[PDB]
Parts: C-alpha cells; sequence; structure tokens
C-alpha cells in the first residue's frame, strides 16, 4: 500500500507523470516539443483512459485523437491523414486496471480473453477484411488479436489478461506502423512512436512503455524507458 | 439543400427544451465525425449533459458496435447522431468521389472509411439514387439516414424499453455553425413520441 507497484506484470511500469517526463526528455533530444510537433493519440474509447490523453495534450497542443474500442485502430489510413493535416508523434496504448491485486479494465479485452478461452482462439483467427456488422470495432480487434496470438505461437491455456493486454500492445503497435508506412514519408517528415500498456491502479495512474523510437531525417533510433 | 437548417445554439435550445419535456440533466452518447470541426456541437451537447460518452468515427460511422454502446451506457439515455458538411466531411467527399467513378466486409487499411462506404452504397441503391446525379449534400443526407437506423439497430439491442427511457436526436451539421436536424424522438415509459423542429 505504498508505491503500489507490484504491477511488475509489466517490468517496464512507471507512474504516468514519470512516464510523460521521460518522453518529452527523450523527444526534446530529437527536436520534438509541443512547439513543432503534432501528436496523434490512440487509446481505448473508455473514459478511464482520459487521464493519459489529457497528460499528452498537456504537453502537445496540436493533437488529434483516434480512439477505438479496446484501442483498435479502425480510423485507418484516411483517419490518420485527416489528423496530420512536418513533425508527428504517435502514441498508442491498450489499457488495463489492477487493484491490489484484484468498472471493467478493458471491457473488450475481457470478453475477448473469454472468447479465446471458451471457444478456440481458432474461432477468431479470420482473414483480415471481415467483421460482424453488429460489433465492428470489437470483432476487428478479436481477429487481429487472434492472428497475433497465433503468430508468436502462444500457449492459450497459459494466456491471462495481462498477457492478452500485452498481445494487444504488440498488435496495436504493429497496426500503427502499417498505417504510418502508408501515411508518412520519412523523407518528408520526422516522426516518433511511443507505445505501451496503460495501467489503472485503483489511486494512481501507471504506464508501462513498450516500443519507442524517432525517425529523424530518414534515420530510426530506438528509445528504452530509462 | 437543408431546409431544416438552424443555428447550432437555437437547436440546442429547442432540443433541450424538447428533451426536458420528458427527460433532462441522463447519460449522453455523442456520435459525430472524428474531424475536429465537429467539436462545436460536441461541447454544446456536453454542456447540457455532464454524463457523456463519445463514439466518433470517420464520417460518423457507428463502428463502436453494440458493445461500444453498452460500455458507455453504464451510467435515462439520449443518443446524438450527425454527419456533417461545409473541405466538408473529407470522408463523405472521398466516398462521393468514389461512388461516381465505380457484406460485413472492409478494407483493413481503412476500416471506418470503407465500412461507411459500404453502408452508403446500400442506402444509395435502396433509395434508388442516380450516382451521376448525386452530389455532396445528397450523400450527406443519405448518410444521415444510414447513421440513424444504424444507431437504431444498435439501440434496442443495447437498450430495453421496459426498463429504460431513451431519446434520439439526429440531423446534419452544417458549417457556413448550423444544424439541420432530422429524426428526433423520445421513448418514455414505453411510448414513442417523434419530434419535429419546428
Ligand atoms: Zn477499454
Ligand atoms: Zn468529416
Amino acid at each position: 500500500q505504498r508505491h503500489s507497484e507490484l504491477i511488475k506484470h509489466f517490468p517496464s511500469t512507471m507512474g504516468v507523470d514519470d512516464f510523460m517526463g521521460r518522453v518529452e526528455v527523450a523527444l526534446a533530444g530529437f527536436g520534438f516539443t509541443g512547439d513543432n510537433t503534432i501528436a496523434m493519440t490512440n487509446l481505448c474509447r473508455d473514459e478511464v483512459t482520459q487521464v493519459l490523453k489529457d497528460k499528452i495534450e498537456a504537453i502537445f497542443g496540436s493533437s488529434f485523437n483516434t480512439n477505438g474500442l479496446g484501442g483498435v485502430l479502425t480510423c485507418g489510413v484516411t483517419g490518420m491523414k485527416a489528423g496530420l493535416s512536418e513533425r508527428y508523434v504517435f502514441f498508442a496504448f491498450p489499457h488495463i486496471a489492477i487493484n491490489s491485486e484484484g468498472s471493467c479494465a478493458c471491457g473488450a479485452l475481457l470478453a475477448i480473453l473469454n472468447a479465446f478461452k471458451v471457444d478456440g482462439v481458432e474461432k477468431s483467427c479470420k482473414v483480415p477484411g471481415v467483421h460482424d456488422p453488429l460489433d465492428p470495432e470489437l470483432t476487428i480487434l478479436q481477429q487481429r488479436l487472434a492472428r497475433r496470438v497465433r503468430y508468436e505461437k502462444l500457449d492459450v491455456s497459459k494466456l491471462d489478461l495481462p498477457g492478452l493486454t500485452s498481445v494487444a500492445e504488440r498488435t496495436i503497435t504493429d497496426d500503427l506502423e502499417y498505417l504510418i508506412e502508408k501515411a508518412v514519408d520519412p523523407a518528408v517528415a520526422d516522426y516518433a512512436v511511443i507505445t505501451g500498456v496503460q495501467i489503472h491502479n485503483w489511486s494512481i495512474e501507471f504506464v508501462a512503455p513498450a516500443k519507442c523510437y524517432t525517425v529523424v531525417n530518414g534515420l530510426k533510433t530506438y528509445i528504452d524507458l530509462p
């Protein structure tokens, strides 16, 4: 009941403010500030994620938001180009809640884990391009998650909500780069990418950074948390 | 093109007075285009209802699904849906450009865009429209019909009238800030009362 960081479920876990500091430090190093950059934020649509989006916009005045269910990126390549209209910073995060150690973290990720648990993971592993019209964002997310879970050969019997949440982060990150490739020419602009897992510790807000880098002058440099 | 057009704050006056007739404050779902310029009506809506959630997609597409609507409805209910126009809705103008140059399916590289694009095609073909003749305010108005029953399909999947009052405010946002309303009703204690302004 002190630092409330038994959240080592994600080794990289930081305070959200601690987190935001490192970012603008690392980002200032590469020429990014609230001065010259536009931020795109992508979180889950749920209201519990608003604290992270607010911190980011506190630093980045020029900002646009593309939140999808469970953090899925259904705005696509047009949704992205719409917002960027020379220095861009993309933040993408799924999100999880942990008491100490346990209204619903991520609603989508909860239902999905169950889906993978009761039915197969195989039931959801569809060809990309397909969705249930009754639940477009959710099912697009299931499937991408399913493909990803199969892609790094994961023992589903041993998959828990943190593990799933961490597959979502690798997934949402990968999708982000696929849009970024279509929508951003590293010859024309410099940009950055910050991804990770948002963690609601109900009261303290944490963030576990995952993949971070800058593409400056057509040259990519990775950034770890310290 | 939009004979229903009003100023946006007049609208938000008639709307809240109308709604006040049965309900007032109530949670609110807002669904507009992701574009920034839609924020005018957003904040005005929130202005009246502090309990809210937003479900914006490209052009106003309701890809939030039933689960999206259910997650937001956990604290009776009132639903706002509007596409828009002025670069008006870059999305509708992109679909329009398309409709005049060319089932649970989508481009992975533009899911919201192409989902809406499909739902408009169906609305276009249903209503029996000449695409050569279709222009931007026509498709916008279509999109208002598309977005509305979409919303409606989502609603009494998500909402049980025997237990909840809900309300529906739809229409078209117009910039040069105007709102041309369209389908507006309340359902209270069971009884559905459509609303026309004026
Ligand atoms: Zn969520
Ligand atoms: Zn638009």
